[PDB]
């Protein structure tokens, strides 16, 4: 039988160590693909599909974006995927920071490993693509971000965040579960790339509860930010904006190549990239897509600096 | 009770005066919020939300985009706003331009001043966020564009223009002013992002009828021009583009990252941008979102060349 | 009476020759604008409007893109256009990469020549903007790509394709040609931005299709890779990626100008870029849009590594 | 009659303040050509010409080289030049700072202006051209630095110094002054260039006696250190180089063109230079020429780092 | 019987025309090289050995430096040279801007071709080398510069102007022509690196005397010039410098690769590069290698601005 | 009793291995001061002081220049330097790669290691520093070449090479070891920088002479390049360039700061640089300072290419 917990939001602080060395090795990530049923929104219980990091013999929690990965370009990658026993549908890999960095479908307690080199730099990102329809299975939460950070490391900053943007078309009743009153995958809503709900970190009251991660991201005043977006979608990209911030950095993939001083960047679906900018005034700020009615759709998050 | 005027449209050449200074300077603006019905499209009355320019003591008009500010990087900025006494809801500003660059909602009848330092040259957008709805003041009208110069200014031009595009969801009654026949905005039709109108400078027309600055923009053969664009949406971005024009410079946030060469750059909505074009070909061109069904609802204008 | 031909697909490898010369020439072109029906989809027979390129006394096929244009920087270029006998709408030219280089409408069986002086490098779109709906030409698929490339011409590359994407609203019947069973532009859905199909190359299964192209995009393991890609729309820009690779440069208009690494790229409706990346890893790899139920729909191709 | 002081040795510290603005401004400095007999070397006494800086009513010291100018790019330069009543030959300005930036020559007794804009940032030498003999007055020591920084100046630093090399021909007996038993210019040794004694700031053990600036120029470990070098020659250059030490950047005009790590530059007679480097080992480490019997000719110096 | 002329200074004028092109070509000139007396300096006969530029039937005059050769970068290159019968030592070209770009040593008489493509764009020199003693040769006055502009040519400059520097080492009496009171090469002084006189284009006094080019290079105020810079040597470079101007732009061998606002740039032996300037200042202004004794020795010109 | 034989001359392909790792190592070199007899120019007997590499147990040969160190930036850098029992005069190491890189001079017999981190890339010279005259020290030929590879390494070529140029100034005689025949150093020669011979590598015939190394500089035609070059003088910079051949790179410290189609570069005493070019040109060629009579002096080697 399904698990059902109150909501699959990632903290966005659960990140690995910044990077200083310039000496390849092979980094190894332990991933679990995790069916199960929690809440969207506020008395809106969702039937997700997710991506969990399993560190020793302990595992979870189950969140949407999933696990952020991160190595050093030259560096060898080793991804052990793992699709637990209670799962229904078949689950694998897809690492747009790899050349033909793609699993193979495995079924619900069948583990495999996926290796591959990242010898392209940048902020990238993964999803679960099985039985030849991505569109379904980024759709129900399954997408994270991975960073190949050059060698020596990207410039070191005092604060570090990640945020996983998406949108979501839901359907009262999931076709398994029967028992569960909640809300599945709407094909049509999909199809029509008109979504109910828009989450950041996938809630969409995340980073705006204190209890669900509301406070997650506070920085100290004048201290530098740098923060690791993905645009999960999966139809539509994000018009990233914080209030009172702007960007004094902003680069999609490679680090040289730049804008300075963007206010809103286009951040299209199936993409990540990397926002840098010092939080030079204190005070409350709202962390939104500039498609404004998106915000009170769920596209709205919030940045404390003290 | 509420003014009743013909239309917002802004001319495309109020534009201040080119910079060519590298002194610091305190450059002071006042604005007055100005709640207004006139024609968004002909024979459609909209209420509007704008923003008017006050020099010395006599102030409007109001118009969509709001007056534009410049200034150079390094200055001192000052906004006076002041909310007229004949308005309804209470407003603010939001600079993209600086840090923490946000005032207090002030009631109709009250005045406060914005200061603030620019310190991050580039073209920026600014808006209404009043009663922590950004959405709801943006897409009656109130947003407009701010470009910080570096010091000496940016390079000279022979002609130079203002461009705001936005898109309009038309509800038929406004809740106020129940006397007056004409449309309100739709949250329904503004959520769902499918707007009925998209207008360049306030007026779904203006930049195409003679007597609504039709002709406004017009240059010389083999002229330099430049174009401050901003995209106050509120949700739809602008796939801007000139009919028989190219791009020589596009720059989105600072002069020295640009694309050379574009012929239609997206500009994300709550974003604003630089565009650097000569004028090389005589007689009519028409300024277009390349949406081109777009056009039709309004997303369309005229380029004259001499 | 019209013509009805299986389909109007494009190979994406019929290309003009690489460019090795810095000698300015004198490039030129026979088009023919070609009213034709076709599937749209399997099962769905569309009316298209289409060019053709004419070489010597022979012409066709007639595709969606157009025949792709190739010059180099400070060439002039000279494109006759002709429109067929058997055609009912008025038709002519609109280059992106041409100061002020448009047509006249010419009428049915009437032709005129295009000359213009390639002056600014990069991919652009050129289109049908007829009758001054340009909206309407485009819709039915009058779009192709045209290439300035830098005098020596770009960094020679293994293979060379061709790829351009567009969006299509439907209405069963066809005003004209009332005998034929098949469907005509809609307005209502074209003006919503609410497509029905997505096709690469102009057909649903083109790229996808044995027989219609499926492997006609195929590279060798270990070979650099070039892509000429247009976004015809006329409304939708395409989050343009391709599963297993990452593109080492991507330049929108200029060759100096472009980001390394980039995974997904968004192309704005009526733009043309440049795409280029190793093909490291061998098998198949989807080409899509992100935008990922845009990929049932159609936005679905093929690349094979040997 | 002539004066007979113990040294012209210029001190490396007495430098103008560092530049934080971008108001240009007119700067202004007051100079006094004067003739004096010191010891070049110990024991040898040498008929000088040099520059001094005159602050309010009091004048001196004199030495060699002059005293370092320093201004903003776009600033305005006044030097008022003043020949003493005492000296013998007539003297005038020669800034390679400026366009046309030559004084005319002015006799004992009388003063002039000499204004000049600084539209060309750099590190720049000037000295005495009088008498259409610029080798014979520059020979007998007088030449100075101008640095004319970018606007906001050059980027700070901890510590800051001024050196200027020269090398020496001397003729026992003075022409004038017989009664004095010291050395004058000898032209033939002048124009084969083989000089006896090469020196730092005027003095063959300045830089290395601790009465006579040997541990004026002291830097605390870790610190950045920027050096301001003149090559007054007026016949060989300086293969300029600190033993210990490795440029982190090396400029000769511009701020933007330098290299980077180098060891040992080569300065031309008539040229100044920037050097910058950070004092990351304690201790003694020698400044000097790397022709290094040159060093035993004076081309030697002391740089302490604690 | 030796011809004996007044002097073999260079018109820095007799330059060949601006290259506007980018497609390639066979630019080829007709060199004949003269042994010749004339005036080194006032009074002083010299035993000459020249290069002469032939234009159709007729030759002459002969110069040091000799001519100037200007082609674009992917030009064939072709050079005769001729040998004239009246001559003594046989003689052969090297241009630096070919790779083995070296002739064979062509007897008194006998003409031969030099072919080679210019593919490397820079300032470059070419000498005579025959009989393996470029030492020898080159010391006679057997120099001349080549420059490969880029495709396009340079950026276009107002006024250029074309100098080459050298050192002299006299012998009195020649060893042939025993008849002739005048001076031949002098070993001892030569490999001791002692000249006795310095030569801007071939005389002492040459653009320091009407009569012999002095007022040749004169400009207009406000003016861009070019100069084209060689350093015969053959052991001295020039630390060149021109008195009352900033040179805009230095590159020694890429147009690209270039040190801004520089006052005195050191010339090795045995290249040649490009100075940029503009005449911002009106009246006489004194060209010098700024080894300022050197400048009575004869490295003085004269530059003029009306 | 001193050691006599043939002469020190340098291989100019004992070089070490290339660099191709991005992980900082310890590497460690062994150098062993060894005063020798030898051949400056053929049949004259020089006293030399020279470097020499020990690897395991086994030590020399002693040449001029030294032997070449190759590291890494970010290794750490460990020489151990030993005094033969049979010198006379103390030794010690002078890194210009490290920051206060010097060792203490150590009597013969004695040894000691010099730790350093080498965090500055680029090429260097290090030489013999002790008893606080390295100009006496040098001027016997102590002066080795180091490069600092960034990480990664240099770009790989074909052949790579060492060269390093000095002068001598001779005296007959030796002031100890009066029973051998040859010369000493010479103070006043060496004041007055009045050279008898220059030497590339240790001899004035080598690199032209096949005995001593005259073919050992070869390589096939097509092949790149690249050449690591000190001018160890101690007084006299070298105007490097080779007959026949262009260098397409030109670096003296780093590798990104560089100038393309360089013909002669400039190398001051004291420095060392890289050379990069293309062998395009078969047959011999003539490598010299182009300070041309110097190369009857010695500065003049041998490049065969096939
Ligand atoms: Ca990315
Ligand atoms: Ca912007
Ligand atoms: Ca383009
Ligand atoms: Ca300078
Ligand atoms: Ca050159
Ligand atoms: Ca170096
Ligand atoms: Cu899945
Ligand atoms: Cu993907
Ligand atoms: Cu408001
Ligand atoms: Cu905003
Ligand atoms: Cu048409
Ligand atoms: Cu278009
Ligand atoms: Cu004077
Ligand atoms: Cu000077
Ligand atoms: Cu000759
Ligand atoms: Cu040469
Ligand atoms: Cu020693
Ligand atoms: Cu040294």
């Amino acid at each position: 039988m399904v698990d059902v917990i109150s909501n699959v939001a990632k903290d966005p602080a659960d990140i690995p160590g910044r990077i200083s060395r310039s000496c390849p090795k092979t980094v190894t990530v332990n991933l679990v693909a995790k069916e199960v049923v929690a809440d969207l929104a506020p008395g809106k219980k969702f039937w997700f599909w997710t991506f969990a990091e399993k560190k020793g013999d302990t595992v979870g929690p189950a969140t949407v974006p999933g696990p952020m990965v991160r190595v050093m370009e030259g560096d060898t990658v080793v991804i052990n995927l793992t699709n637990d026993l209670h799962n229904e549908e078949p689950h694998n890999l897809d690492f747009h920071a790899g050349f033909g960095a793609m699993l193979m479908d495995i079924e619900p307690g069948e583990t495999d490993t996926l290796t591959f080199k990242a010898k392209r730099e940048g902020a990238y990102i993964y999803h679960c693509g099985a039985e030849g329809m991505p569109w379904e299975h980024v759709a129900y939460g399954m997408y994270g971000l991975i960073v190949v950070e050059p060698k020596g490391g990207l410039s070191r900053v005092d604060k570090e965040f990640y945020i996983g943007q998406g949108e979501w078309y839901i359907k009262p009743g999931i076709e398994d579960h029967p028992h569960i009153r909640g809300y599945s995958l709407d094909e049509d809503k999909a199809l029509a790339e008109h979504p109910d709900y828009f989450t950041f970190n996938g809630h969409t009251q995340a980073l705006m509860d204190p209890s669900i991660y509301g406070n997650a991201i506070t920085v100290n005043q004048g201290d530098k930010v740098r923060l690791f977006f993905v645009a999960g979608g999966p139809n539509i990209g994000s018009n990233f904006h914080i209030i009172g911030q702007i960007f004094d950095k902003f680069y999609p993939g490679h680090r040289r190549d730049f804008i300075r001083n963007e206010e809103t960047a286009y951040i299209p679906p199936g993409s990540a990239a990397v926002f840098e900018f010092k939080a030079l005034a204190t005070g409350d700020f709202l962390i939104v897509d500039h498609a404004l009615f998106r915000v009170p759709k769920g596209a709205g998050g919030l940045l404390h600096v003290k």
